């Protein structure tokens, strides 16, 4: 046994640390750059210029660092970076950036992408998130840290799923999502927040409370996004927790003159 | 001539029966074993503890045997188990089990699962059903005999899909389908009954009718699920095809003392 | 040479002179390839099936295999794809059925993403865009410059009209006319797809022409025989209306009542 099979190909021009392993059958396309105790399985299809951090697992039928297909794109050199301690499941599909906006696909630490999921051109993953089977980030989708987006869960390009948020199964999200809240259906409704991954995180139960509030005034009141905002700043100088949940609602608002 | 691609690779310690084919770039992996006339396709990835019935058709880019990703999952020898006369379709994934429940992800006999469907970890698969494209069950997932899931049918956790029951395409059912019975949406709504089933099985046209009566009984007249269990009793001595419907709604509502 | 040394090519396979083939793919038997197209690795091609020219298909994709459908018995049905197409990885596209015509039909600059599925008999015309997990059930009839959002949805036997566009997630279980934008499981008419008769350079006055076309049949109370009959004038003043009045027309034989 040697840690690259010899049944895989790898580009002259790729850079592997040294205890890499490739499985049999896989290709490491020109440009591609794999960090310490990375494995690479078997069927895998890397193309670059694309960064893989450490410790990362990534399964069969993947293709990762393929170019889009938006006939925005032209052929131009844009970038994947991967971070540590990755796990990509069976049948995903990573693509690189676009010139359009900042020529790179990127995702943070400690995820989690399972089978046949998909990020699409631009988007941005933090750390610690779950993408379950079959989720699809059309483009340029920002992914806070912590979020789980439940299986078939379909993203529209450009929105941003807040920190802690989650998704029901076969969402489809046309707007951004707060942090901390839970959406439903097609097309994605609010309904509570996701108060599981606050018990994990371990949350004081006075900030649990207070975020449970802060969803009611946001989403029970009748208040306009503006009007909602303007009340949760008391909540917001008060809870670290809450200020994240405003922040979102904040980053995602401009709006026009009236 | 050997029925064996010699691209292939097969683990010194997986047992295959004499006739076994197996495609070129194939993986059978430790402690799989393969019962007589059954067909690998090229790129199939096996993994074991997982034993394989007689006759079985398994195509290209499919992962059976996998371990889930679930983080409840920590490395422990849990099995899989096929039977005989199944047809599994292009990018099919099988998990394996975990100890939490049986140990065991089992599938039965005569079964259709079509292209990019998911079976979870600890689901259970009867005989003679059909999974279409992209049928994902989330796991310990029960499918009784019969069973027909439509296109992108996604099922929660836990759920019982009870024998000629149907789904539409694109439902997302999240609490049990009583047999026989149709249902369609996210969230899934039962509707009526898969008489296009009980034709093809030559159920005889008064168990039919009686069939109709039962589901308007549960479903159609104000009853609680109690009061719809008594009504049942008497329609479900009579006709062998009434009984399971009523034993597939008796055991999905235990329920709370009140 | 052109062709992956670890590829394998049947000897009844027809391949032009300058057609690629990608390490650990199958060119099957009586599949033809026309000029220019290249096959990536890891493919799946089975026949009897025929590709045009200047082709590009992606990693993942089986192209030309049996429905499993319990009508098919294995007859020698085919796939027919036409020139400029590009496929993405993962894409299954089932040959057809004795039951129909014979025949899965793809026509010439068509783009089919990630992951999705071409159902037995199933006809794409020309320009159309199939986004990720987009699924033809079989027989389903898709007129030129289409777009079907990622993950939807189509049952067997319905006609997708040209120009129209299905929203993310869309369940389609009936016929959508020409340029008609739908969205949701079931899907639901919003509106007709302005972008798309922009990027054709359609007149304005065609394009108001179409707007009132779409709330004859759709805003008005009108029967789907009472609007054909208002569109008629309209139909005859402008090629692209006619487009649309046709779509409904052969939608809606029904029965003698
Ligand atoms: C266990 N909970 C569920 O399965 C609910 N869930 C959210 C979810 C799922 C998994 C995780 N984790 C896994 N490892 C750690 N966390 C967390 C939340 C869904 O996505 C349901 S749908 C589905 C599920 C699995 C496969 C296909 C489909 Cl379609
Ligand atoms: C033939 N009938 C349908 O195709 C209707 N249906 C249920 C269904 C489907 C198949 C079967 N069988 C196949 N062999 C025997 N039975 C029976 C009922 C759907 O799943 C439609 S969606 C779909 C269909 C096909 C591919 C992708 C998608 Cl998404
Ligand atoms: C950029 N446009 C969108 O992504 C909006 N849209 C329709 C659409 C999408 C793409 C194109 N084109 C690409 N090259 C030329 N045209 C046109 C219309 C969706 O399908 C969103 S969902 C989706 C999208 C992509 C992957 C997975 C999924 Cl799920």
């Amino acid at each position: 046994m040697s840690l690259i099979d010899p049944r895989a190909i790898i580009d002259p021009s790729a850079r592997l640390a040294a205890d890499v392993q490739v499985g049999p059958w896989s290709i490491v396309g020109a440009e591609v750059e794999i960090g310490e105790g990375t494995v690479i399985g078997p069927h895998v299809v890397l193309k670059g210029p694309t960064k893989i951090g450490k410790h990362n697992r990534i399964y069969q039928f993947s293709s990762v660092g393929e170019d889009t297909p938006d006939l925005k794109y032209k052929g131009e050199p844009t970038r994947l970076v991967i971070g540590d301690h990755n796990v990509i499941r069976e049948g995903v599909t990573i693509h690189r950036g676009t010139v359009q906006d900042r020529a790179e696909t990127t995702i943070g630490d400690h995820n989690l992408i399972m089978a046949y999921a998909h990020i699409g051109h631009d988007s941005v993953i933090g750390n610690h998130c779950i993408l379950v089977n079959n989720t699809a980030l059309a483009g340029h989708v920002h992914v806070d840290d912590w979020a789980i987006l439940s299986g078939y869960t379909l993203v529209h390009q450009y929105c941003r799923i807040g920190a802690h948020s989650f998704s029901g199964m076969g969402s489809a999200i046309g707007k951004d999502v707060p942090a901390y809240v839970t959406v439903f259906g097609n097309p994605a409704e609010a309904r509570s927040m996701n108060f599981e991954g606050m018990r994990r995180r371990g949350f004081s139960s006075e900030a649990i409370h207070a975020l449970r509030r802060a969803y009611k005034v946001v989403y029970r009141q009748g208040h306009t996004v503006e009007e909602a905002l303007a009340e949760l700043a008391e909540s917001a100088a008060q809870f670290p927790e809450v200020a994240v949940f405003r922040d979102s609602i904040q980053s995602a608002t401009r709006g026009i003159t009236r």
